[PDB]
């Protein structure tokens, strides 16, 4: 008899989201091992009949073979997550029908998956919403694909200004934020806290203009994106991901820029001890430590500002001492409220969360902001009470490699002289520390000081700044 085990070697089952997820992944590992053992070439493997036989062979090998499958799953934590969704899943129901849900909890230092929520109740709906279902990640794409890359490239710092003035998509349509067409200039912090869309649009466009290899960043984290030219990419246009894969992106940011490939199987052994499969760690420095730690500090305020999620109020009430852990995160909402995301990290763990409907109809406007935040608060609390130390009490901290620059609040660039319609202005005002991930830090204020903006935009903005000099 073959066995699937938890982390510590305790038996899950003999050979139900846990059972089917670990079995399916084991069968794939078995498939690779069997074809290779039998000396089936890559070419011969392309044959569909041959693949089908190897798939069935791998299923039967496990059924009949006395293998020992070691998963990364933590029994107490994963059970605690199953009770949480059993008891609190109803808190997701917002009057748009039964709301489905997936969650994955990942170790930031290993990529190991400690537990997950596959859905509301397997017996009623078997779709696996943590590992199988793929949905746009919406604005939780922004830190990874837009701001994170721009900072890593030395194109921005923590207090850099971006344009949120009105602008249109390639196709003539205005870039919206709910019903707002934009405002004026803002800091990176404001744009992140609020999730304003235009600053994210400008940031990606600047990457494209500079020929930045964004695909290199993304593929190192395991993302599959077919077209990188999509203007709404930072807002999750043209990207669809599982919760497990998306958790892996957040893991990378949390682990100070070092990616660890997600996994639920750590090892398969034959009864006699032969190693059929074993997970091999391949760490990759996707973002510099400077960039990741700068991003941690930005995402920390996303949650504590409470603009797009009530999470920190919810968790404070349930477990004030856990709420005092060093939580960072980001929310996303798709264009017709079809999918909501909340991504959460502490220095030690990352928890990803999606809610949505199997047939894609809309949720309520508040489903993410309020319902998923409260549910995720409960989820996080259940995990802690199952395993008191798992989230940890460590703080995210700026890497020493970080360069600090003294910049104008107004421009996010160092004080100096700028040509404003002929007349040379000496530009002054209140200053602030801005964090950078390059050698030299912030530049001195240029005329086009912000990320994005039209000539008309800068005329307006500069009019304001001189007005107070
Ligand atoms: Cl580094
Ligand atoms: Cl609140």
């Amino acid at each position: 008899i073959s066995e699937i085990t938890y982390s510590d070697g305790t038996v899950i089952a003999s050979i139900d989201y846990l059972y089917f997820t670990t079995l399916a992944e084991a069968q794939e590992r078995m498939y690779d091992y069997l074809a290779q053992r039998d000396n089936v070439s890559a070419k011969e493997l392309k044959n569909e009949a041959t693949q089908k036989f190897y798939r069935d062979l791998a299923a039967k090998e496990i059924e009949n073979g006395g293998y020992k499958i070691t998963t990364t799953i933590d029994q107490k934590i994963h059970s605690a997550m199953q009770s949480a969704v059993a008891d609190y899943g109803y808190l997701l129901d917002d009057g748009t029908g039964r709301v489905e849900v997936g969650n994955v909890l990942m170790d930031n230092q290993t990529g190991a998956i400690l537990g997950f929520v596959g859905g509301r109740n397997y017996q009623e709906n078997q779709n696996n919403h943590a590992f199988d279902t793929k949905r746009s990640p919406a604005s939780t794409t922004k830190p990874l694909l837009a701001y994170g890359i721009a900072i890593d490239q030395g194109l921005m710092g923590s207090e850099t200004i971006l344009s949120n003035y009105p602008t249109n998509f390639a196709n003539g349509n205005p870039i919206m934020y709910a019903n707002s067409k934009g405002t004026g200039m803002m800091t990176l912090g404001e744009a992140l806290n609020y999730s304003w869309n235009i600053p994210a649009y400008w940031t990606y466009r600047m990457l494209r203009e500079n020929g930045v290899d964004v695909k290199g960043y993304m593929e190192k984290m395991g993302y599959e994106i077919p077209e990188y030219g999509i203007e709404s990419l930072p807002m999750g246009g043209g990207i669809e991901v599982t919760v497990a894969q998306h958790t892996n992106g957040y893991q990378t940011l949390a682990n100070n820029g070092v990616y660890h490939q997600k996994h639920v199987i750590s090892k398969i052994e034959a009864a006699d001890g032969r190693v059929v499969y074993e997970y091999q760690d391949k760490p990759v420095q996707v973002y510099s430590k400077a960039t990741a730690t700068i991003m941690q500090g930005l995402l920390r305020e996303v949650l504590s500002s409470r603009v797009t999620t009530t999470f920190k109020s919810n968790l404070t009430s349930l477990n004030p001492t856990l709420a005092n852990a060093d939580w960072i995160g980001k929310t996303g909402t798709t264009n017709q409220d079809e999918n909501m995301w909340l991504m959460l990290s502490t220095p030690r763990l990352t928890l990803g969360g999606w809610i949505g409907h199997d047939d894609n109809h809309s949720l309520s406007q508040q489903a993410g902001y309020s319902n998923n935040s409260n549910y995720m608060a409960h989820l996080v609390n259940a995990i802690q009470q199952a395993s008191p130390s798992i989230w940890g009490n460590e703080r995210f901290a700026l890497d020493p490699s970080v360069v600090k620059s003294e910049v104008l609040k107004s421009t996010g660039q160092k004080p100096g002289k700028v040509s404003v319609e002929g007349k040379e202005v000496e530009v002054t005002g209140s200053t602030v520390t801005s964090y950078w991930a390059n050698k030299s830090g912030a530049p001195a204020t240029s005329y086009r000081f912000a990320i994005g903006g039209s000539d008309a935009d800068y005329q307006n903005a500069w009019s304001s700044i001189v007005g107070s000099l």
